[PDB]
C-alpha cells in the first residue's frame, strides 16, 4: 500500500486542495493590485487588506511591506497590459471568474451531470449574458489567423458561420478573401454586435446576419459551414442535432469545419487544460470537451466523414486546438 | 521584470486554479479513494457505489488522473502515492477535512464571498449559509458532529504541582483526557457548548476518568463555574476578535486561583520561528472568512493578554505529529 510523503501533503495543502489562494488571486485581480500599487485606494477594510497581502506575499505574488511593496515577476501576470490577460480572466465582475464560483456546486454536478450555473445565479449561462450587459461585454473581450489563414478559400464562395459570435472570425475570413459571401447565425445579443462589425468593416454587401436558433433548421445553404467552439458547449444529444442541422445546410460537395479542442493520442497537448475546459463546460452549461475520435464518431452519426485535420494554437496562452473538415457521406 | 512561461504555468494550474480544489473536495466526499481500495476496479462500479452520474464521474476522474491523485484505468484505476492522502485511515485525515458534508470544507465554500470580506472585514459564512458559524453548528447537528471529529487529536508540561485543570472550550475533551491519564493525581473540568460537552462526557465515562474529570455545559462569555490552578485555552482565541478574546481572557483570569497559570495553545508566530507562513496566513484568512477571528503573532497574543492583566511566564514550541503545523504553548500568570 502506497505511503504519502511530507511533499505530497505539502502539494495537497498548498496547491491541489487549496481553495483559499485561488480566491485570493481573484480578489487581488479585482482590485488591480499589480496596477493600483503602480493598497487602500480601494474601499477595502484596512486590516483585512494587509491580511490578504500577507497571504499574497507568501505565495509568490508580492514582496516588500514593513523593502517596498512591489509585485514579483510572477506578480506581473495581473498587470493590465500583459498579453496573457490573466487579470481579466480572474476579475470577479468578468464572466469567466463569475462562472468559476459555481464550482462550489461541483458535488451535484457530478451526482447528476447537470450544470451549476443556474443554481448560483438564476439564469443558465447564455441567457444570463444576454440579460446582463456587463457579463456579455467582459466575456466578449476575453474571447477576442487560425481559420482565415489555415484554409484555401479560393475554392469556396459562401461561408455560413453557425454560432459565430460577434462575427470576428467571419469578418476576417471575408476581409482576407474579397470574393466570398458570408452568413452568420446567432442569438440576438451577439447578432447585433455582428451587424455593427460587418457595417464598419464595409462588408454588409456580402456578409449578412440571420438572427435565429441553431436547433431550428438553418436559414441558408452554403458550401462551407463553420462550427467554431460551439460543440463543446453542448451535450451529445444537443451537439448531434446542431450537426444534423449543419448537414442539411451543406451544398453538394460542401465542407463542415469544426474548430474545437480535439485531443489526439500523441498530441503533446497539455491534458490539464483539456480536463479544465471540460469541467468548466460541464459546470457552466452541461457541455463537454471531446477528443478527435469522439467528434469524428458524433459526426458519423450525423452522416459526416473526416476528410482532413490540422492544428493551430494561441499567441497568448498554452492552448492547441484543431480544425476538422468533414464532407457529407451520401 | 518579464513573466516567463513557467510563471504562467504556475498561476493557471496552482495559484489561480479554483477547479482542482473543488475536484479534490468532491473526491474526498464521494470517498472515491476508499472505494477503489475496497475492490472497485472499473468506472461503472465506482459510479454505482457512489450513486453518481457515470460520464460526469469519469470526467472528474480524468481530471484527478491528470493532476496526480489517481492513475490508470484506460493498469486499473487506483490512488497515486499522493492520492493515498484521501484514504480515510491516513493520519493527516485530509479526506475528512476536504469532505463537503463536513464543517470545514462546507465553510470553505464561503471563500467565494472573499471580495466582501476584504471590503468590510466581516465574515462571509452568513451571506452564503444564512446564519454565522457557531450559530449554524448549533442548529445543524451533523455539521457539529463533523467539526468535533475533525478537531479530535486521536501533554509535556510539568503536572506534579497541579491539582485542578479547567479546559475552557476544550472540544470533545481529548486534551484533558491525555493530561489526566499522564498525571493521575489531577482533577479536571471541561467547559463547552452542548454538543462537545456530551461527547466529552462519553469519552471520560468510556476511559474510566469520570470520577475525576467532569463536564460543565456553559458559555465562556459568561463567568466560569469553577476556579482551577491551571486554566487551558487551546485553539480558542483565534476564533475571536480582539474584543471577544479579551472577554474570554478576563473570564479565565477570574477563575485562575492564586498563583495559577493560564496556558494558551495557539499559533504564535515569532520573527525567526522558521515556521511556514503559508499555514499562518491560510488559517488567518479562514478565521476572518468564517467567523471574524484572527491568528495572532506571539507579540499580539502577549499584548492582548497584558490587557486582561496577564504576564508571560514561559513559552514553548510544539507541533502536530501528522501535519506541517508548529504551534506554541504560552504560560501566563495573573499579575496580581
Ligand atoms: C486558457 C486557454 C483558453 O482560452 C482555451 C479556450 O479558448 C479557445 C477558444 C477561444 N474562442 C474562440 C472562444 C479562442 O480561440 C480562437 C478563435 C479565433 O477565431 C482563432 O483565430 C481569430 C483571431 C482573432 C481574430 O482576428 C478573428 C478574426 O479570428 C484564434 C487563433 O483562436 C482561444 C484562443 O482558444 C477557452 C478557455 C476558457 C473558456 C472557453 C474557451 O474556449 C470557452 O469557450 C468558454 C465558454 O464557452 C463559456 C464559458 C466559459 C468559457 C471559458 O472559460 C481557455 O481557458
Ligand atoms: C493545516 C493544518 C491545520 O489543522 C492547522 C490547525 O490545526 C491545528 C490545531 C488543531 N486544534 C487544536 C484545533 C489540532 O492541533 C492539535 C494536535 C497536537 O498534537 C495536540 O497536542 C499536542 C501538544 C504537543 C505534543 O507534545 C503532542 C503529543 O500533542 C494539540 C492539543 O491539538 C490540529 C492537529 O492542528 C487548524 C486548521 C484548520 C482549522 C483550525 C485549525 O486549528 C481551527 O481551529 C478551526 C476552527 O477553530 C474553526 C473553524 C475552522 C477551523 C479550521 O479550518 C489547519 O489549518
Ligand atoms: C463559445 S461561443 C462563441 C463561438 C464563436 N464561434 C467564436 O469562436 O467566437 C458560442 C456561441 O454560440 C451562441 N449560441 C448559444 N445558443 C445558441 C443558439 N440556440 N443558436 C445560435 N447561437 C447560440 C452564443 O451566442 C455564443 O456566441
Ligand atoms: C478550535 S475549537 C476546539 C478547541 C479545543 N480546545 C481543541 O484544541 O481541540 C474551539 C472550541 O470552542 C468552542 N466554543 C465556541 N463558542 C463557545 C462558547 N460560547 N462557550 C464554550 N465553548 C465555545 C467550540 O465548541 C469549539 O469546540
Amino acid at each position: 500500500p502506497l505511503e504519502p510523503t511530507d511533499q505530497d501533503l505539502d502539494v495537497l495543502l498548498k496547491n491541489l486542495g487549496n481553495l483559499v489562494t485561488p480566491m485570493a488571486l481573484r480578489v487581488a485581480a479585482t482590485l488591480r493590485l499589480v496596477d493600483h500599487l503602480l493598497a487602500d485606494r480601494t474601499d477595502t477594510h484596512p486590516q483585512a487588506l494587509s491580511r490578504l497581502v500577507r497571504h499574497l506575499t507568501v505565495v509568490g505574488v508580492l514582496e516588500g511591506g514593513e523593502r517596498p511593496l512591489r509585485p514579483t515577476r510572477l506578480g506581473m501576470l495581473l498587470a493590465d497590459g500583459h498579453p496573457a490577460q490573466q487579470r481579466a480572466w480572474l476579475d470577479l465582475n468578468g464572466a469567466v471568474s463569475h462562472a468559476d464560483l459555481a464550482f462550489t456546486g461541483l458535488l451535484d454536478v457530478v451526482r447528476t451531470g447537470r450544470p451549476a450555473y443556474a443554481g448560483r445565479y438564476g439564469r443558465p449561462f447564455w441567457e444570463d449574458l444576454s440579460a446582463d450587459v456587463a457579463l456579455a461585454d467582459s466575456f466578449d473581450a476575453l474571447m477576442s489567423e487560425a481559420p482565415a489563414d489555415a484554409y484555401d478559400w479560393s475554392a469556396v464562395r459562401h461561408v455560413l458561420d453557425v454560432g459565430g459570435g460577434n462575427g470576428g472570425m467571419l469578418a476576417a475570413i471575408a476581409l482576407r478573401a474579397p470574393h466570398l459571401r458570408g452568413t452568420l447565425v446567432e442569438l440576438a445579443g451577439p447578432a447585433e454586435r455582428a451587424r455593427r462589425r460587418f457595417a464598419d468593416a464595409g462588408l454588409a454587401d456580402r456578409v449578412t446576419v440571420a438572427e435565429g436558433d441553431f436547433f431550428k433548421p438553418l436559414p441558408v445553404t452554403a458550401d462551407v459551414v463553420l462550427l467554431s467552439f460551439v460543440l463543446l458547449n453542448w451535450s451529445d444529444e444537443d451537439a448531434l442535432t446542431i450537426l444534423r442541422g449543419c448537414v442539411r445546410a451543406l451544398e453538394p460537395g460542401g465542407r463542415l469545419l469544426v474548430l474545437d479542442r480535439a485531443d489526439v493520442e500523441g498530441d503533446g497537448a497539455d491534458r490539464f487544460f483539456s480536463t479544465l475546459l471540460d469541467l468548466r463546460m460541464l459546470t457552466f452549461m452541461g457541455g463537454r470537451v471531446r477528443t478527435r475520435d469522439e467528434v469524428v464518431d458524433l459526426a458519423g452519426s450525423a452522416g459526416l466523414a473526416l476528410a482532413s485535420e490540422r492544428t493551430s494554437g494561441s499567441t497568448t496562452l498554452p492552448f492547441d486546438f484543431s480544425i476538422l473538415e468533414f464532407t457529407a457521406v451520401s
